[PDB]
């Protein structure tokens, strides 16, 4: 009740996500088009220097957030790493 | 009859050949719209155009009709935009499939 999953799943893999995922745009902007991110958010995302360290913040901020938006993005890298996927032999070419 | 190489574009040309493999392989046209825009290639009202077509593969038969005529630099850099977006979570997918 106070222990929320998909929080969980974050906080357990942050580094494995922190080192695998390699653009964070298409991730702030369904945040911000959801409304799970406000303006502000997305700017202390952009006075991050590094790419990892956006994904630092993304994370941190989606916890936070709590377990709703947690699920959100969770299920928001599914769509992603799923959306191209069977193109990916005829790009590879 | 003359076929002039410098009006044929090797980029508008591999869009046009996989017209079909795009539109029925591309489930989300929201990425790539939002990088057009962010890069410039498209405009708001662009984006607005895309927005109006119900349907996912219909939104990719107009993507792809804009950037087709956008001409060759934007066709190419499209494609490039594709092979990023399909690299950028592949390594998470064994553990976002489990």
């Amino acid at each position: 009740s106070e222990s929320h999953p998909h929080i969980q799943l974050l906080k357990s893999n942050r580094e494995l996500l922190v080192t695998h995922i390699r653009n964070t745009q298409c991730l702030v902007d369904n945040l911000l088009k959801n409304d799970y991110f406000s303006a502000e958010d997305a700017e202390i995302v952009c006075a991050c220097p590094t790419q990892p360290d956006k994904v630092r913040k993304i994370l941190d901020l989606v916890q936070s957030k709590g377990e709703e938006v947690s699920e959100f993005f969770l299920y928001l890298l599914q769509q992603l790493a799923d959306a191209y996927v069977d193109l990916r032999p005829w790009l590879l070419e």
